[PDB]
């Protein structure tokens, strides 16, 4: 049982047959945002979705037959289980919001071939080193939306009204969106120091970044 | 046999003459755009340009037997051919869509001055070294994109009722434009939990923008 | 007396005591944000605060006696000085400015951290190398602050009205926020030449900007 | 005597002298800003005013006769002389625009300090390895914006009109200043296809901008 499976799982045609799939998965989940393509032709789509979701069910089954508690120590693996897993419940209606976290399987080309799956790999590579810079980036922006919210939140409340307000504008400023004639010139109206406020938040928001930069670029 | 031709060709001479009339004619096309000069000196210009084409349509012709197979293998060349082409397409079969596309030949001044060809030739250079990102890049717009029509369109035609729209505006939010006072911000009126999607399409996006960059930088 | 005072302090429980304390007046203030809480258990907090920033008191005191004269040249812990000095100002004094500045004495979560200390030096660093670049543009920003308010000022009052006015007017411009239909445009009505003061000035700003971030680099 | 003027000049008084005069004068053109100031004050600066541009006219006169032609080949005194110079034409009988090109004398102290002229020439010395990249740009811009003004100054005068016009837009796209909901969702009413022609040019101007910096930092 272990030994048939083995020589199916790993050859050029398992792996090629699901990567084919995805492919072909994505271009007709294009088509089911067509509200035209869905009257005349989505009740093909839909059951093609069931077929798929099965054959890759039983894909991650026999990976997991076969690799055993190797398995799960495989991040790119474990990827594939979870987006595959939550892509499994049937639409159902008992809720929308998870039907469309489905589309996610289309991350499962990224999984499954080799000259992405090292980009992406690459790239997470750069994050550790930053998870300070992060961490900081967040209390200083906490620190900041506390300000936030009691010096704005009263004559400003949609913009600063709340915590979570604030944390969102704050980000919105850091991007530099539309921030002065959007947002500071107004609260300027009202409180004409803000711009002490918003400058040294936009000096040092931007400092870090570029530092954050600079040492992803020297590292 | 036929040599001399071969000959006539390769002058340092002709080279730049070649060069001064594209150089001339992109002066005159730019005299095209003011409406003054085109209604009393039109007919010159739209000789001139008559003229032009034609001379270059024997250009090409005549190196096409000099080069033969290698011709048509010169990617100088092969935009050479078509944008001499273009200005071929008769200017009243069809949309006056054709008749806007011949400026494209303007770049022709790119093609025939090697350091302009450099320039070019390098940036081209660093793409090939990008084409695992841009695959990656685009499938991830692609799948944020589909999300967006499932969870906004209905309410939020304009922007997101379709993919080409979702991508558009996914594309916009990427380049950072306007995108919360004038996207996000409505969105969440209606669907207040928006910033799940958005925000961390940004942290993502602008976070494979940066590291790529760096990555030219290095090799 | 001295050395056992300077043995607790010192001690890795006190600390870990004092930044959990840190850590828990922070969860505190983001809880004070929903104003059903505060109306209904309010006054828990605001004297868990007094009682928080006594032992903070405490401590403040004891690592100068500790330290003698050595704890005033210490960058890191002269700021833990004024940054709660300032929390012993009443809520009820000056202004209500003060209540406010009361929140940077998260930024001891720095302090107290060495992780984040190790981050902020760091970053701290690069500043000297700058200063001179940093000279050089206030001065530039200085005299555009000049020739923008009295140029604009009369029938732009908002935006150039005052030096003041200009100079906040022409950082947004290099924010590069709006600053086309936003700001120029407008201008442009009235001055028709109006662009060939900011798109120079562009140039000028974004260029010293890169070089200066390139400068970085190499320092 | 001798040129005993010359001894002078060189003299680590003179210089102090007129960067001390320069920094009084950038004082004075200062409060020349305040309308309350004009009042109580404003005999008081135009007397300042005339002694130091009497001053520096003089500091100007010696300095070529030192210097002869070789004070026309240094470019800190040719910039030196124009900018003197314009302070001295008549403030009426024409264009009052001149009244205010007289404050660019405070660009002076970076005149007579060397460290802001070490700077200067810092930062020009980055423009001749780039000039090759401006030219090519320049030439897209300039067929692009011709491009713009045929196929949207009809319906579109305000922003395409005139090539003037396209291309003080185009830079403005380039800039990314709000050029989505701003520029080519309106044109989008009119003429659907809009983003087969901004959106690939919003691709290239950004390659080449991203990669010029890199050409910058690696050498
Ligand atoms: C040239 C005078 O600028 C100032 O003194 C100001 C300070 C001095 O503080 C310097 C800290 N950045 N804070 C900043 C930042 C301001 C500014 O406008 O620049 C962005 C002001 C200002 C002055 C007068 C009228 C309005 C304003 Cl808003
Ligand atoms: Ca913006
Ligand atoms: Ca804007």
């Amino acid at each position: 049982m272990y030994l048939r499976i083995t020589n199916i799982v790993e050859s050029s045609f398992f792996t090629k047959f699901i990567i084919y799939l995805i492919v072909l998965n994505g271009i007709t989940m294009g088509l089911e945002t067509s509200k035209t393509f869905m009257q005349s032709f989505g009740v093909y789509t839909t059951l093609f979705n069931q077929i798929v979701i099965t054959i890759f069910t039983i894909e991650i089954i026999l990976r997991i037959y076969v690799h055993r508690i190797s398995f799960f120590k495989d991040p790119w693996s474990l990827f594939d289980f979870f987006v595959v897993a939550i892509s499994l419940v049937p639409t159902s209606s008992g809720f929308e919001i998870l039907r469309v976290l489905r589309v996610l399987r289309l991350f499962r080309l990224v999984t499954a071939v080799p000259q992405m799956r090292k980009i992406v790999s690459a790239l997470i590579s750069v994050i550790p080193g930053m998870l300070s810079v992060i961490a900081l980036m967040t209390l200083f922006f906490y620190i900041f939306a506390i300000m936030a919210t009691q010096l704005f939140g009263e004559r400003f409340p949609e913009w600063f009204g709340t915590l979570g307000e604030s944390f969102y504008t704050l980000f919105q400023v850091m991007t530099l969106d539309d921030w002065s004639n959007g947002i500071v010139r107004p609260l300027m109206e009202v409180y004409p120091y803000a711009y002490v406020f918003f400058i040294p938040f936009i000096f040092v928001v931007t400092f870090v970044m570029i530092n954050l930069v600079v040492a992803i670029i020297v590292d």
